[PDB]
């Protein structure tokens, strides 16, 4: 009647791979560097405690609950908790967000496979600072085809394109095998390899020393409070957006994975362990690679200005430029890209599974066909992100930034207010190997929803191409929900 | 088990309204004027005899045949005639073409409602020739929002937009009532009003006389052979493309309408009468309004240069400019626009019904829901045509020009070669009130397919926005076919 995680360890490593992704190694460092370093960290830690943890529990509980009744996605699950047609509609966001995010994230992930291939085989640039960074800027710019003139059009390289195809093939070959034999098996290999590669890279970074500094200066920058910044709302917004992204909250992905957890299996400890594994990967591992390397070679002020330059400057340009000045630096680049790739891959399979679970659960497609149609929608749609300059940024904003925070508050209200605070509490704790601390009941019912509602309260014409397409996506998925509900009646 | 046309007269007037549309009054005159006048007419007449007539019969026969088995659209019907999965796929064109065409045609139709409203109420320009034409050029340009600078972006007026909404509401209110009570009832009112308004307009045009000419000079220009041009392939291509457009061949619309014809009711005479009613409306009525008026005021050479200027110059700019120089010219403009509107409306409901019939027949939606989802897809998608300069031209090319000729040859091969020439023949003639002339058997099996295969053998970066979207449409409809075939299995 339903697929199930085979083992507790597999469960937890799958969920950890869901969370531990590009957010940890690329987004975190830039977010932290742009927002004062340790000035970012206080709100980040508070957000983890007031949003992260409690939404994680709530999403596992929603998933396990839907899964016991044969439903893994939010159009059905929201309706099970609130019997109103509007529940189904709000529910479409938890298919739309992950699909929209999958569209650009799988492409960025393919970049890491491509750069990994090129770094391994040594087809890389050979290098004044601008004189060292420029060939790496050009190498990224040719790969993705950054516009050279006024037209907002991208020309990715043939190699970029084919590597996107291979990346899709790889996602598909894991997903097509299912939960236990696909995602779970694969997490048990990927997560230890990922942890080992990151540890190696931190160790190697910790030894960098130049006339402008050492790695320790980067660790000081990141872990040193600046209580002046606690007053700035932007830091708080940045901190909470990062918490959501990094924990996969509000993307419907945690829910969908929890729907393969057996009805009475614990979610309290398992939920907290996944969350905690992600935070360690983010702040110890992701926090100790990029910022420290950048600071050791350029000093703080220049590392910050680099972070501010682009989402991708640090990870795809600067870090390999820095590695190129060290013995075996091209192979270190390889290992960094290969780290990003398995990090991406364990996350992208998590953000495709919701659309798969919808097609299997609500429309009764076989797994084969659900995975293939999903790959086809994501592949097709990614042509927008590959060819239209700033389409990616637009999707990341509506779905990956705003959308997720909105959807997180929505699922909280649906589960904890409408369905019932006490019934939600009970459902979270049922089968617990530990119980949720009792103060969290008040955090979930009052603090988390207030925190988020407060935050929420506080371009070129081609953006409309992207808005139009991703609104069309929402209408298409709303239509599929409609068909699913008409298949129930027959 | 199926909706049926109530009456033979209603049947024929519905099919005549399917055919008799904007093609007759706007496209024909421009096609004919651009291609030498009577130089166009010889190939046009030959195409009517070798493509028009025989494809009309074939499409009615395919429709009646599918309809007896509960299927009105080509994914199912192609499969019934050729039991191969590839038949279903080719079949998607006969949902995709009409949907794509509906997207831009309904918008152009809304223009006619808007101009009709403005002309009736006198909110029109008041007017050297350029001094008379320019205010009408501006009035069209503001209405649709033609770009004023370098960006390929349209800014339709608020009034244009709301009138598009009303136009959609009107299409919907006919379609939602069904075949007999909606399309059929409405054709019995619209077609006599349309014929009366056109006759009035021809009479009024026939009286125009200026120093540069009379209406008769325009009739001479159109009906005078130029045997030099018979050698030019472009004239032949133009002539055949017009035949398809004007008869609605290759848009899946004739088929879908024929699928509501009772199994043993005649299609030979009915088919020929519809075809013949359309040709008379095209060459006597559409041919005697615009070209003669234009020639009487400007002389032939200037009328030709006007035709060549744009698809819409003649009908939306020049003709009202000319009417403005005559007593009661603003009301004559109204009657012209109102003529175009009912002409459009009787055709656009025909090109939405295929998607409706698919949703009812293959996915079992009620009529209400099938009409509403269809209106929603068309409304949504039309934002591309409303806002992206030359998107309309792009859709008209792929679907309305190439697509239809390709699809016409495809349905011919499927029905007359694969299924069986003799079985096709028999199926066409069964229930005939007359029989198809026997020479036509050879035309259909050999001449029509050769003619079309021979013809078939013989921009700005934003075109890719439109190509991308309408390829996405094809994939979406292919997916719906897939769901439909999986609903059969369950
Ligand atoms: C512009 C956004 C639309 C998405 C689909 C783009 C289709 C690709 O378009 C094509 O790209 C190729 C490689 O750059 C080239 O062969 C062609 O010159 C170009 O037209
Ligand atoms: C299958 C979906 C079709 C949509 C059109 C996409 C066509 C992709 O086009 C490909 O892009 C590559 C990357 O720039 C180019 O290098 C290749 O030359 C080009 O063939
Ligand atoms: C934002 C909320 C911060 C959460 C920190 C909670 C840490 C656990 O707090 C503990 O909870 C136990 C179990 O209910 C109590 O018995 C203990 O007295 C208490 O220390
Ligand atoms: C550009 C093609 C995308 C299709 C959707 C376009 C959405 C409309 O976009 C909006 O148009 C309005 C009227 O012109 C204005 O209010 C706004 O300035 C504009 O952003
Ligand atoms: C419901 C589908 C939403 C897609 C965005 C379309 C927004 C339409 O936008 C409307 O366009 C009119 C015509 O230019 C403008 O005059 C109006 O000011 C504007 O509100
Ligand atoms: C491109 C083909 C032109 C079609 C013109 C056919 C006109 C009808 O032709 C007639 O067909 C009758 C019935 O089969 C025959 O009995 C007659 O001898 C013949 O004149
Ligand atoms: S996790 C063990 C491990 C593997 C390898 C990549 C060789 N390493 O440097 C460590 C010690 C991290
Ligand atoms: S079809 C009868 C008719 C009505 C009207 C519009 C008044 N006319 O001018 C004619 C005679 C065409
Ligand atoms: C979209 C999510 C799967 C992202 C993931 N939690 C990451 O940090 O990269
Ligand atoms: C697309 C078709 C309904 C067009 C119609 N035959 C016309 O001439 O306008
Ligand atoms: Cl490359
Ligand atoms: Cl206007
Ligand atoms: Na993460
Ligand atoms: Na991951
Ligand atoms: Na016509
Ligand atoms: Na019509």
């Amino acid at each position: 009647k339903r697929e199930h995680w085979a083992t507790r360890l597999g469960l937890i490593l799958a969920m950890a791979g869901n969370a531990v992704g590009l957010g940890n190694f690329l987004r975190f460092p830039v977010q932290a560097a742009e927002n004062g370093g340790g000035a970012f960290m206080i709100p980040y830690i508070i957000a983890f405690l007031l949003v992260g943890i409690p939404l994680m529990w709530i999403e596992w509980a929603m998933g396990r609950y839907g899964g016991a009744q044969g439903h893994g996605t939010t159009p059905a699950i929201f309706y099970l908790l609130w019997r109103n047609r509007f529940a189904k509609i709000l529910g479409v966001f938890g298919l739309w967000i992950p699909l929209v995010v999958a569209i650009y994230y799988v492409y960025i992930e393919s970049w890491t496979l491509g750069f990994a291939i090129k770094f391994l085989v040594g087809l890389v640039p050979e290098p004044d600072p601008d004189s060292i960074l420029r060939p790496f800027k050009e190498f990224l710019y040719s790969y993705i085809g950054v516009p050279k003139g006024d037209e907002p059009i991208l020309k990715p390289s043939l190699f970029a394109y084919i590597v996107f195809l291979i990346t899709m093939f790889i996602n598909v070959s894991i997903l097509i095998r299912g939960i236990s034999k696909g995602i779970e098996r694969f997490a048990k290999i990927a997560m230890p390899t990922l942890f080992c590669l990151a540890v190696f890279l931190v160790i190697r970074v910790f030894l960098l020393e130049t006339p402008n500094g050492t790695a320790a200066d980067g660790l000081n920058f990141l872990w040193t409070p600046d209580f002046e910044k606690l007053k700035d709302p932007g830091v708080w917004i940045a901190a909470v957006g990062q918490i959501f992204f990094t924990l996969s909250l509000g993307f419907g992905a945690i829910i969908t994975y929890a729907s393969y957890v057996r009805k009475d299996q614990d979610i309290v400890l398992s939920g907290l362990t996944a969350a905690t594994l992600n935070e360690k990967a983010e702040v110890i591992l992701g926090g100790s690679i990029s910022i420290p390397a950048a600071v050791a070679f350029f000093g703080v002020a220049n590392a910050v200005a680099i972070a501010k330059a682009g989402a991708f400057n640090l990870g795809f340009i600067t870090l390999p430029a820095i590695f190129s000045q060290t013995a075996g630096g091209t192979f270190l680049g390889f290992l960094w890209f290969f780290l990003l790739f398995f990090a991406g891959l364990t996350s992208s399979i998590a953000i495709m599974q919701p659309m798969i679970a919808f097609l299997e659960d609500e429309l009764k497609l076989s797994r084969k066909h659900a995975v293939l149609w999903t790959a086809a929608i994501v592949f097709f749609s990614a042509h927008l992100v590959m060819f239209l300059n700033k389409s990616l940024d637009e999707m990341d904003f509506w779905a990956g930034t705003i959308g997720v925070v909105f959807f997180g508050l929505t699922e909280l209200i649906i589960f904890f207010w409408i369905f019932g605070a006490d019934k939600a509490w009970e459902e979270i704790n049922r089968g617990g190997i530990i119980k949720v601390p009792r103060i969290y009941y008040y955090v979930m019912r009052y603090i988390t929803p207030a925190f988020l509602a407060v935050l929420l309260v506080v371009t070129h014409w081609t953006v409309w191409i992207t808005r139009f397409y991703i609104i069309g996506l929402f209408l298409f998925l709303t239509f599929l929900v409609f068909l699913a509900e008409r298949r129930r009646n027959h």
